[PDB]
This record gives structure tokens, sequence and C-alpha cells, in this order.
């Protein structure tokens, strides 16, 4: 791309990909912490990536958060009219409704003119209530769909920001802090070496399941996320990263 | 004339107030948007410093959502659905309208996540669950209710009403519908859709109730619903009002 070349983004992407051992790196101009449109440009770039990687039939698992909402906002119908079913990767994770995976999932499916299936297994269910619900055909159906996800599109957050934004129980806050979590993705908090140190209990996709998903696209940016992004990628994730100059430049400094 | 028409409607229907926009929404589709615009203006006049706004679904309340804009006075706004989905398609569900309105208002919202067609056991589990209980509690403290009114048969058929309930609605001569209750010509409940959240008895405790409903086809439905005192502001159109009042 001449635009990427002239802006120095081609080199920056090469450097970031090598640094983080990524399947690929896509970087948009600017710092989303400073300029609101940059998050939309990350959404647009993520959508372009999804479309490049779709096959004939697709089960797309998604997380919540404002960045994947931006992906949904930028989504458009598939000009190839390939089959698209969208599911949340996991539960609500204690997010407010606007940021819940179910919310982003429905928004994305509508924008893509695809279909969706939502997961309603609240985290605060009693043991007895959980046993009743987990056996429901509708719940089993969605869990089964998630298990065959062909794509995962997920955000990455700072551990503290995510813990504060969700309604995290005191005991779990202590655990996140005591174990020096620095990054978060799909309801897992990780330390600076990319090791899991706290897991939000939630049905659906577990960390071990991502290895079986051929196309994983993480979308996360802003200078404030530089250390979070670095930590998450300390382990092999077989993942494409869509980010911005804010995060990428700070990370590479 | 419109001021006289409003005065007569308020009296005939025992309204808190009548707001009548021009035209007939059954003939001129865009009149629904003008009802929406007037309803939003009415809501903003009624807001207190803090607000919990319960809403129903349906295309008329979707028009309210569509015409919603942020509050110039920046009052606190939390939007909730009044009841469950009531068997509506997604575009007509209270949850959908609720989210749309809150986004347009730059407010916050909470939704009732109570799926069908769950077994009895799972259903009761879902409704006892802490997050759902929180939302139900919020609805119980609603300061405003914004709702539609529909013709009984029309609403029952649009929703996926079971044949046995269709028969009961017919046998009991239901003529009007609002927030999941079907009423006869005397404004008496004859059938209720089972659903968590707001009940009919709860509306008396809500200080500001705004009904938005119009079109000549709804004249009989609107008259029937208001046969009992509802302490409600009606936003409607000339189509409904002139027909109801025999002033065509």
């Amino acid at each position: 791309s001449n635009a990427k070349d002239v802006l120095g983004l081609t080199l920056l992407e090469k450097t970031l990909k090598e640094r983080l051992n990524l399947k690929d790196a896509i970087i948009v101009s600017g710092d989303s912490d400073q300029s609101p449109w940059v998050k939309k440009e990350m959404g647009r770039a993520a959508v372009a990536c999804m479309k490049k990687r779709f096959s004939g039939k697709n089960i797309v698992a998604v997380t919540g958060g404002t960045t994947i909402e931006a992906v949904a906002e930028m989504m458009t119908p598939d000009s190839k009219n390939r089959e698209l079913l969208f599911v949340p990767a996991r539960g609500g994770l204690g997010e407010d409704v606007k940021n819940q995976a179910n919310t982003i999932c429905a928004h994305m499916a509508e924008k893509a003119s695809g279909t969706y299936r939502l997961l309603f297994v609240p985290g605060q269910l009693s043991q007895g209530a959980y046993s009743s619900i987990i056996e429901e055909p509708s719940v089993k159906e969605v869990l089964n769909t998630i298990k065959s996800a062909s794509m995962l599109v997920h955000g990455i957050g700072e551990a503290k920001t995510m813990a504060q934004r969700r309604n995290t129980p005191l005991e779990d806050l202590k655990k996140i802090d005591d174990n020096d979590a620095v990054t978060e993705a799909f309801g897992y908090y990780f330390n600076a070496d990319g090791e899991v140190v706290h897991k939000v209990h939630s049905v659906g996709m577990q960390l071990d399941d991502i290895d079986a998903i051929p196309d994983i696209i993480a979308v996360a940016g802003g200078s404030s996320k530089a250390e979070a992004i670095e930590a998450y990628f300390k382990k092999p994730r077989n993942t494409v990263l869509v980010t911005d100059e804010g995060a990428a430049k700070k990370l590479l400094r």
C-alpha cells in the first residue's frame, strides 16, 4: 500500500509482527487514546481482515468491549454472500449490557446481514440454577456452535481497567492484584509473561479452545494498552493483531 | 380546531393531557414520526433530575426512539423495558426499542434477558437470578412509562399468540391492547400475556405515563383503553382523535 509506505506503517507492521511473533500485524494511523476516529479505523481494518479470511461457511465467535463494538459498527454485508453465523465466545463477564459479548454479537450480525445465536448463562447463577440451565437444549446448541468456531475476534485490555469496568468481586480483585495481572482477553487475566493468573468462570470458549480456531483476530490499540498487548503476546497465540500507532510505537520504543 | 380538539379529547378520555399532531398516520406514514417527535418533547418536559424510563416495543415507540435526542438539561436517564418480549419479533421487542432510545438519548439502559422457549425449571432459574432481579427492581421504581396502544386482534396476530389464547381474546371480545394486556370495550382486562416486570397495578405508582398511538384504525382501541382512569398523557394524531370524537 502506497499510503502505508508513505506513512511508515509498512515498516512499523513488519517490525511489530517480528517483535510479537504475530501471524500478521495491521496498524492504523494515530493514537485511539487521543483521537476517537482511530478506533473506528481499527474496526474497519479488522473487518477487512475478517472478509479476507472468511471461507464458504463461517462461525464467528466475538468478545464484547468498545473496540469489538467498533468492528461491528464498521461491518458490512459480504459481497461474496458467504454463510455467516455469529456467536459470543463466552458469557457477559460482568460487563454492563452495552459492552457484553451478546450485544456486540447481535450488532455485528445485523451489520453483516448474517445470523446470530446468543448465550444466556449468567455468572451469578446458583449451583442448582446452573444445573437446570446448562442442560437446556438452547444452551447446549449455542455451546456446541461455539465449539466449532472458525474465527475468533477479540479485544485485549489492561487488567486493572477491565477489572474496574466489570463488577469484579473483592476477592477476585485481590487475586488479580496479588498475582500482578497486566493484561486481559476474553475473561482471562494474564501476567507480564503471558501466563494466566485469574480466569473469570464462564461457559463457552476456554483458553485451550483457541488453538483449534484457524483465524484469530485481536483488535486493541491506544498507547495505554502497549504493555497489555506486549504481555498477551508473550506466548504463541497464532493471531493477527489490528492495532494503532499509539500502541505499536509505544511498545516498540 | 386543534386546541378545541385536544380539550375535548382530554375530557372524553380523562387524560392528564392530550397532544394531537396533524394528519392520519394510517394514510400518511411519516405522521408516526411526528407523533415520535412530540412524544420526545413531552418526555423532556416531564423529566426530573433523575429518571428511570420504562418503555414498550412496537413501531410507534420505535418512532419515539428514532426521534429521541440528548437532553439539553443533561438530566440523568436510565431506560428499561417495561415487560418481557411478549412474543414480538426482534424489531418490535421492548428490549430493542429500549436500547435504541437510550443510545439516541445518550442515556444508560438495562435489559430483561429472559429467553424462550425454556422449560419451566430453567425459566424460574433465570428469573430468580441476581442480574434479572436487579432489572426487575429497577422497573418497579420507574418514574416514567412510555407505551403504545394497539388493536387487540392486530397485536395478538403479530405476536405468535397460541391458538388457545387467540380464542380466549376473541371469546372475551377484547378490542384493545397495551403492555401485554388485552382489554374489552369497558377497559377491563380480559387476557394477560404472562411476562415478568411491570404489571397493570404498578402503573398507578408511575408519576408520568405517556401513551403514543394514532391512526384512524386505532380510534376504537384508544377509546376502550381509556374507559378507565389511567392518569396518562396521550400523544396521538388527528386520524385517531377526529374519528374517536366524531369530528371528521
